[PDB]
């Protein structure tokens, strides 16, 4: 589809009436350092990626029936989990995870965070990109859409969160790669990435129950959570609504993320351990994700001027998202 100036892609954002909603208020405000076991953490575990990662096709529980990947996936699940039993036993994988609660408000294509409540002094601001082609009927859909106007008036707030399977990962996977056990080897990194993911999964559980606490009465079934029935989303910057990997370091200075996980990010903005995830939590009910996609030369020098990054350094980490050739 043909792409639209910034300025129309900025008029035709989400519609949506503010004055008559009141966003729920974040019972919890502040960061608060968080940890799971890996017994609590394996009622949260989505197998399916598992045994993608072992080449299998089938949506756990019914490939464990298939009459001819069957046996294997049992084998590979009955190993999976007399790992985890292991870990667990030992203590020698452990998931470590950090959460913020914080007052914000929408500005232009930004969601500005606040020291406080006065909502006098922004202490960080997430940034984020709009989808820049012809729209039918649909929104021109950015993530700040869905966060209240500052112009509006109505107090609004935005979470943050960075967990990790355990920062063990390496020494384990190490330590069977050296006895050339990759089999193992590919276990413990399959295992700590299915942790990683359930651990965010409970967490973002806690967050819509108890911490944000919009939905206190939740009672979902894991296949529910897997299905994302539930009210709100947690996009990670990475991942199509949000692909510009720098914002990862927006998160990593609002919930001082190495300080309290030991988690850290490299030169490419990868996160250490590999088993980590990283994202913001949204409560509006109408939230979803979608890919902003191609995105116009105009978009890109008003991102760098609001970032405070020159244009080639925004063209570095935007190149999958530029609609133009780039230079
Ligand atoms: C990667 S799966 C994780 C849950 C799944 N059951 C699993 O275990 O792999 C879905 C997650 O990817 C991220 N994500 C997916 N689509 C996204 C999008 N379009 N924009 C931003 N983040 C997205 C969100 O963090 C979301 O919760």
């Amino acid at each position: 589809t043909p792409p639209v100036t910034l300025e129309a892609a900025r008029d035709n954002d989400f519609a949506f009436d503010w004055q008559a909603y009141t966003p729920p208020v974040a019972h919890r405000l502040g960061v608060q350092e968080v940890e799971a076991s890996i017994e609590t953490l394996r009622n949260y575990i989505d197998w399916t990626p598992f045994f993608m990662t072992w080449s299998l096709a089938g949506k756990y529980p019914r490939i464990l029936e298939d009459e001819v990947v069957g046996v294997e996936a049992q084998r590979l699940f009955k190993d999976a989990n007399d790992m985890l039993d292991k870990l667990s036993a030992e203590k020698t994988l452990n998931p470590r995870g950090v959460v913020g609660l914080f007052p914000a408000n929408r500005v232009g294509d930004d969601i500005e965070i606040y020291r406080d409540e006065t909502r006098t002094h922004v202490i960080n601001v997430s940034h984020h990109l709009r989808q820049q082609t012809e729209k039918t009927g649909f929104a021109n859909y950015c993530l700040a859409d869905f966060v209240a106007p500052k112009l509006s008036g109505k107090a609004d707030y935005i979470g943050a969160f960075a967990v990790t399977g355990g920062l063990e990962e390496d020494a384990l996977a190490d330590a069977f790669e050296a006895q050339h056990d990759d089999y193992n080897k590919i276990m413990v990194k399959a295992l700590a990435d299915r942790l990683a993911e359930a651990f965010a999964e409970y967490l973002h559980e806690r967050v819509r129950k108890v911490y944000w606490g919009y939905a206190p009465n939740e009672n979902l079934s894991n296949e529910e959570l897997i299905r994302e029935n539930y009210q709100g989303i947690r996009p990670a910057p990475g991942y199509p609504a949000c692909p510009e990997h720098t914002e990862k370091a927006t998160i990593w200075e609002l919930l001082e993320v190495e300080k309290h996980t030991g988690m850290k990010l490299t030169e490419s903005f990868a996160m250490w351990p590999g088993a980590s995830v990283s994202g913001w939590y949204f409560s509006h009910p109408d939230s979803k994700y979608y890919a902003v996609a191609q995105i116009q030369r105009d978009q890109v020098e008003d991102y760098a001027r609001r970032k405070g990054m020159s244009v080639t350094e925004v063209e570095r980490w935007l190149a999958p998202n530029l609609g133009y050739d780039a230079d």
